């Protein structure tokens, strides 16, 4: 019909100077931690830059000797906004390799809780299990962003489990949805292995006593996970698709979402075996 | 009780992994241009420099645009130029988003301007990667704290909820367009998205599609250079000093990032 308004011009800012830069509140100060371990001050030191992810490869059967001191600012730091948000800021502007230090990290963490019986519940403040939300929802968007022969060129691709995952994680952040979802099958992807590696804590957090079920699934895949998985599992995937895939362009849409190296800014550690 | 996984899907153990597999870019060739401003504008472009010594002013933008063309439409380093930018464009803050999207919007405007078409084979390094930039600005929108939509004097907060699934359910570019043709835009939110979604759509219309085609012609000949830095700047500066809440601050601050990456940018366009 006829041609309606576009949009009501008061919606444009005042006419000025050209803006080069978006306003950011200011910051306020932050507090000392709450621990006198050399150690632990020097990890958190680390954590605050982007230092070279060698330098911070942590052998995953020393974490437990490491756990209760690394709690006392992953648990009861006075700054925990100023953390989580350090933490939600790398992850949100993540590539691949920084989202699998991530994970790697988030995981071998919870296993310390299980070792230990601690119970995972959103009330508690753990900086890094309190991001692993942001996490799953950064996984899924690389592997949306990824061509699809590399789901496809797998033994078994389960590409209708992976599609179905990633459409309830992006499109109404449905976690529980995607646990029930993933334990109707066998998992036999490397893929659906690390989309069920990147729920199992987030999901468990927000289960309540009436998903007692699917608390137990994931308690499950939390169990079997290994330290390093992550990293394995895509640094494997990787090099056999470059050695399979036959497409020209592939291997350069997959290396901007892989990323030339990861940024470790709040990442404390990247667990190996 | 279902076995879990497959065990063979796991990998060998062996070296612990430091970093992830991608293959090495071969040698680029020389660009094919012997325009002393352009060749310094490509130098800048490759690194991540200041987002000031990469301003250009609306009144200099057609005059540079033909010699531009060289390199953003004739490169015979294609490959190199689009991964760099969609590499930048996929760890992009909002701050990265901001500014790709108003040099993008500019460049297509320059392309109406010289009535150029708008196709997927034209090969337009900055154009290719529009999509790209559609699909993360989506992101970050959905991971603001909703009192960025909500506390606009007229939120429209189901058309920013519906455009976000349209997009980031299914990359339904077209759908989107369809949807935000049915109702005057009110909010700056759904504006954003309205400029972030032209030329992706425009892109992608077919001969079947031409009455969408034209509303996205309509959208990218409202634009206003700098639009996007400067809608996201005012709104941003009203939400702080207005929002009492200090989780959402700690949230905004981290979404919209302290500065922007201006790898593969080649201009930021103003005023
Ligand atoms: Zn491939
Ligand atoms: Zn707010």
């Amino acid at each position: 019909g006829p041609l309606l308004k576009l949009f009501d011009i008061s919606i444009l800012p005042k006419s000025g100077e050209p803006k080069l830069f978006l306003p950011v509140p200011s910051l306020p100060c932050q507090e000392a931690e709450k621990t006198n371990d050399k150690y632990v001050l020097a990890m958190a030191q680390r954590a605050m830059h982007d230092v070279p992810i060698s330098s911070k490869q942590l052998t995953a059967n020393l974490l437990p000797v490491k756990f209760k001191p690394l709690l006392s600012i992953v648990r009861y730091t006075p700054n925990y906004y100023y953390w989580v948000s350090m933490r939600k800021e790398t992850i949100a502007s993540a590539n691949l390799c920084t989202v699998a230090a991530f994970l790697d990290e988030s995981l071998c963490w919870g296993q310390q809780y299980l070792k230990n019986d601690f119970i995972f519940s959103e009330n508690g403040k753990d900086i890094i299990l309190d991001t692993s939300s942001a996490l799953l929802s950064q996984l899924v968007h690389k592997i949306k962003m990824l061509p699809f022969c590399h789901c496809l060129m797998q033994t078994t691709p389960q590409d209708h489990i992976v599609k179905q995952v990633c459409y309830l994680i992006a499109s109404n952040n449905r976690i529980l949805d995607a646990v029930r979802y993933l334990q109707t099958s066998v998992i036999k992807s490397p893929i659906v292995l690390l989309l069920a590696y990147a729920v199992c804590l987030p999901a468990a957090i927000i289960c309540t006593k009436n998903e007692t079920q699917l608390y137990s699934h994931c308690m499950r895949i939390l169990k079997e996970y290994r330290p390093g998985d992550v990293m394995n599992i895509l640094h494997e995937s990787l090099t056999q698709h470059l050695n399979k895939c036959p497409s020209s362009t592939c291997a350069y849409t997959t290396r901007a979402i892989v990323g030339t190296k990861a940024n470790t800014t709040g990442l404390f550690f990247l667990p190996t075996q």
